[PDB]
């Protein structure tokens, strides 16, 4: 019942009771751990709604009060009548903040209660979505002083009338397959880029081409829109020591905005809910730039540094990795665009876990995702035992719309 | 039930069937994952089926399943169990069992090597002095003047749990740690408690930063005894940097032979509570963990100072910069002295090949991602991008409580 987690660096031991309130399954069993797998009716809706309202009314200290019972009866009647229901504004904002709070893969959760929620449930068309999204982008960017936000479009109905952002993030760079056989720009987005071209997008065919938005309103075919360039804040990447660094032609965008996930609140499904915060440096400098299947710039950089690339044992890849990540952080800071380094972000996450353990009785955390992709054991989270479990409200993955959509 | 694992960098998909054989439990449930938790007297009743599963595996491995020799062995073991409450492994079975325990060790990135393990049978050992002799021979053999060879020495199995053989050291070779009255630690802070026990047992501590600990050995449930490994048997490597001439003046060295001595080897239900085993190092074990953990030698600051790094803000990545330099130094120093070491790129690349081989030939490879991924430069190694399945197979190595916690002192 009561589970203990220990930090092996500090000997601090926390007791987890919050896991007892988990409903969804992990992928694991008593016989197998799937911890490193990336992807492991009227009757159905009422217990889900009730579970959500009970936690809501408990959060505002009105559990078992009249307003609580009343809301439950009101929902019960709407469910029996329409087969669904509508969240109050207060419940939508609570549900969204809590889905972030419950995101076990997110190191940035110390910030969870400072999320600006934009209710776009009154949206009906792709142009309307474009508008809400531009508004989200400008608000969140805030001239480089980034603020966390989520925009929430209408909830799923019959499943043939879904709102979807087809982009994986609101702002991402194009990827093109080449006559050479290699890839110009971002290889992660080769397929999406093709679809955009297939939809009529005139591709500049460069290394850092901001992708158009491809927006699906109410089950209809999606539509292309160019985000106003002045709304897309970008950072040229230079190094505080190396004068040649700027010549690599590197830049990245300031706003990380996940747009392909599904927000589940009290059994209601929000299939278009783009949300955004600000970057941890390693997401760009380690993953975006140095993954072999991404920009893969390690060879180039270590070349310019005149390193010994003969043997893996000179740690040429590791040396270059560090300089690149220094550059990313230096650039964003120099341009006054919010960014956090992995030391600061992980330190804050430990403080957050501590807060959550004493205030809420736990914090679901996925160690495989929380520990940064460089310098793991020099960050405090490496030495932190974590319990992973699934609480609702939540953000979930969903299939890429092009495998689902019927044209 | 077939389970797929994908490499997200290469798109290679593998199918696991081996996990079906798994009997033991993980710590996880359908509702909770304990994948990052460090630690999530047997009767005839339970012993014969444990013996049977094991001998079934063994006789299948040698292509003699269902043979007369297979059947006669099961009968002989069954008879030995009913008569004596336990049984003795043949030498061939002990070798197979020890190799399999390593093969099954889900936290071990070095398992490509599993079939080359030198097994030393020390089941005729009776005293601590006998243990010390077996251990010196293991160290000399394994060390091989820098050309390290993997080995394990297996002392007599548990009987009633009151006559246990134990190596009280966590590793055969490790440096003393000394807590000072001002609250600082001299040497390795990981070994302060064990160092105290040694001193109480009568060890005269030289009180330096890298004193090789004496062996503390327990035979047949008796009180443990102290022994100094001959220094000529302990290969050490002074750490220097190929470019930074001041690195040598930090005064760092490490030993060449990593030899775990506190785990329990389980084979066919028998428990070998003293089974020291050794391989060779992956650099990050020394360079990242032993040197740079805050709770270990903690040299990041001092190295960063000597490199004149900007230490005013974490975002200068001064810790990351120093970290890489230290690890370059460890590898350089070992290679220059012709002492076997593997870097984390090569070891992880080799592990992916091993794992793919295992899936093809064995139907699976249990692996603990949390442990397999190196403690620096995670995602620039191919294991970061490899989905893994963790489950428990026997024969196995298991943790056991530190013996000072459980031992009954005779006096
Ligand atoms: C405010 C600053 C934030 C930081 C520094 C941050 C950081 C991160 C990082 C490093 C990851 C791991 C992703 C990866 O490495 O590929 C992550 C994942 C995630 N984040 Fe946060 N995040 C922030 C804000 C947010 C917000 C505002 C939300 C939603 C309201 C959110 C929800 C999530 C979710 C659902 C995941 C898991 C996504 C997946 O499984 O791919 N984050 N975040
Ligand atoms: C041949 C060279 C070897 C290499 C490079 C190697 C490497 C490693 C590494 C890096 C770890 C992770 C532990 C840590 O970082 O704290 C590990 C763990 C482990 N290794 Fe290997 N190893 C080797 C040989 C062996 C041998 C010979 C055995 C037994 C016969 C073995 C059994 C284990 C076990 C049981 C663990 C888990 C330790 C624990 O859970 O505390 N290894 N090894
Ligand atoms: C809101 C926010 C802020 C910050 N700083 N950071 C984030 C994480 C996103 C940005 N950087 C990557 C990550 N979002 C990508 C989510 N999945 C990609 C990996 C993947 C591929 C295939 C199948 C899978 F199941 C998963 C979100
Ligand atoms: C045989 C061999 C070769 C190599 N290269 N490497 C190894 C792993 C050991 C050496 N370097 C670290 C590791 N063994 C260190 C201690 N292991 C137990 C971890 C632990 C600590 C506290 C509580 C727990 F539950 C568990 C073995
Ligand atoms: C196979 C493995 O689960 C996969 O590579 C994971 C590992 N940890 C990760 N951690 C983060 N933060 N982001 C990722 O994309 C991944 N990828
Ligand atoms: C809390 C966490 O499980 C613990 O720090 C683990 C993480 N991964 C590890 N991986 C290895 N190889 N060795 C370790 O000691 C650890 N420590
Ligand atoms: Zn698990």
């Amino acid at each position: 019942r009561f589970l203990k987690v220990k930090n092996w660096e500090t000997d601090v031991v926390l007791t987890d009771t919050l896991h007892l309130k988990s409903t969804l399954e992990t992928g694991c069993t008593e016989h197998i751990c799937m911890g490193s797998i990336m992807l492991p009716t009227k009757d159905q809706l009422f217990p889900l709604a009730k579970e959500f309202l009970d936690q809501y009314y408990s959060s505002i200290k009105r559990f078992g009060s009249k307003a609580h019972m009343d809301r439950l009866e009101e929902v019960n009647k709407e469910i029996e009548s329409t087969s669904t229901y509508q969240l109050k504004d207060t419940e939508l904002i609570y549900g969204a903040k809590h889905a972030w709070r419950n995101a076990s893969r997110c190191v940035g959760r110390i910030q969870w209660s400072k999320l600006q929620v934009f209710d776009a449930r009154d949206c009906t068309t792709a142009h309307g979505m474009f508008n809400y999204i531009c508004n989200h982008v400008k608000y969140a960017t805030n001239k480089g002083n980034l603020r966390s936000a989520i925009t929430i479009f209408p909830q799923r109905t019959d499943g043939k009338h879904d709102f979807r952002v087809w982009n994986s993030q609101l702002i991402r760079y194009a990827g093109y397959k080449q006559p050479d056989g290699s890839t110009l720009g971002d290889p992660a987005n080769v397929q999406f880029t093709e679809i955009c071209i297939q939809q009529g997008w005139k591709a500049p065919r460069g290394r850092f081409d901001v992708l158009p938005l491809l927006l699906q309103a109410n089950g209809n075919d999606p539509e292309l829109f160019q985000i106003p360039p002045e709304l897309v804040l970008e950072v040229p990447i230079r190094h505080p020591k190396f004068d040649w660094f700027k010549d690599l032609g590197l830049k990245w965008y300031g706003l990380p905005a996940v747009s392909n996930m599904l927000l589940e609140i009290g059994g209601l499904e929000f299939s278009a809910c783009p949300f955004s915060g600000w970057y941890m440096g390693t997401e760009i400098g380690v993953r975006d730039y140095c993954d072999n299947s991404r920009y893969n710039i390690l060879e180039e950089v270590a070349k310019k540094m005149d390193l010994d690339m003969r043997k893996t044992s000179s740690l040429w890849k590791d040396q270059a990795l560090v300089e690149i990540n220094i550059a990313v952080l230096y650039s964003f800071q120099s341009d006054k665009v919010t960014i956090v380094d992995h030391h600061s972000a992980t330190e804050s996450f430990i403080k957050h876990m501590e807060n959550e353990y004493r205030c809420r009785g736990g914090c679901p955390a996925d160690w495989v995702w929380i520990v940064p992709p460089m310098s793991g054991s020099i960050t405090p989270v490496f030495h932190q035992e974590m319990l992973n479990y699934r609480l609702t409200p939540s953000f979930e993955y969903q299939p890429d719309p092009w495998n689902t959509h019927v044209w």
